[PDB]
């Protein structure tokens, strides 16, 4: 249940406003390169620094795409953001993508450290799983919001086999065997 | 049931929102009143003023919800690098309340966000909710939020949650009732 409402939560607050004008803001900035699909990272593990230059250095920031904004909630002029990140391969680009984590799981860490929020460390995983599913179920049943989108989950054991640059490199030259 | 998915939104709420805003906002205000309204009768509070309407009923344009709330400006802005995007940004609109025709108060007013999603759930056939679902967790959110914040180091007296059963009623009226009571 907890799971459930931030995995609509996360399509209804931002994912079904955001998609359907994410290539125009991609055309605006290309011609003015860049894949047009939003990567989104889901690690289970929740764990998710602000910066993604702290998991993996060959993640390093670009630019930001042009800002968009919607009236919503009685706020006016609320701006959606979105940056564009560079993918390294020894020591030179490779590939280039706007790239972000679920910000929902990163709330599901915190639950997992107050005491006030009843959550504990097994809770936070299964919690994950099910938020991950929930999301690409949503994503099924709405073709307009899954074409415009990539989501990438994955489970860390400290691990030095995993480089997330080369899964998104991984994930970047994939597509384009289509 | 209804109690976790209500839960789980307003441990949101507080994480993701309230606890990186709330410890900022009086700065923002006052630097607001100080530099840029200088009425004497007419300065903006130093409380947030979030309505809860219990129906989950939240549209987008709060002037069109009642002509007696009137926007006027918006606080100086407040950024964040988050979860790799960088330079969010959290924003937040003054309103003025109009009364008789004269201007009873002046405040940063919005709508719960999260309650927009306990409506999508009780519209859309995946999710599995009634209304009667969506008022039970709509109750729970507001509980669990006032249990939050009346423990919460960010709260210092710069939050003020407005519940309301939702004609003939009016929105500012509600708003200023409880403006007064301070
Ligand atoms: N009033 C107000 N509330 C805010 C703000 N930022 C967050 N919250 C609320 O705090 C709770 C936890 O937030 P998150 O943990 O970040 O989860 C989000 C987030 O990943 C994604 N997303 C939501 C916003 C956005 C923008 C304006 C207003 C409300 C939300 C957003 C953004 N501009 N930029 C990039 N991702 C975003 O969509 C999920 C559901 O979002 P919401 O349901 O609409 O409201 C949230 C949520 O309920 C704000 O500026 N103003």
């Amino acid at each position: 249940n907890v799971a459930h409402g931030l995995a609509w939560s996360y399509y209804i607050g931002y994912l079904r406003l955001i998609l359907p004008e994410l290539q125009a803001r991609i055309r605006t900035y290309n011609q003015h390169a860049v894949s047009q699909r939003l990567y989104i990272l889901l690690p289970l593990d929740c764990g998710v620094p602000d910066n993604l230059s702290m998991a993996d250095p060959n993640i390093r920031f670009l630019d930001k795409l042009p800002q968009q904004t919607g009236d919503r909630a009685g706020i006016k002029d609320r701006v959606y953001s979105n940056s564009i990140y560079e993918l390294l391969e020894n020591g030179q680009r490779a590939g280039t993508c706007v790239l972000e984590y679920a910000t929902p799981l990163q709330t599901l860490f915190a639950m997992s450290q107050y005491s006030q929020a009843g959550f504990s460390r097994e809770d936070r995983l299964e919690q994950a799983k099910l938020f991950c599913r929930t999301l690409e179920d949503i994503l099924a049943d709405a073709p307009e919001s899954q074409n415009n989108c990539r989501l990438i989950a994955y489970q860390e054991p400290d691990d030095s086999s995993f480089s997330l640059s080369q899964e998104v490199l991984r994930h970047l030259r994939q597509e384009e065997k289509e």
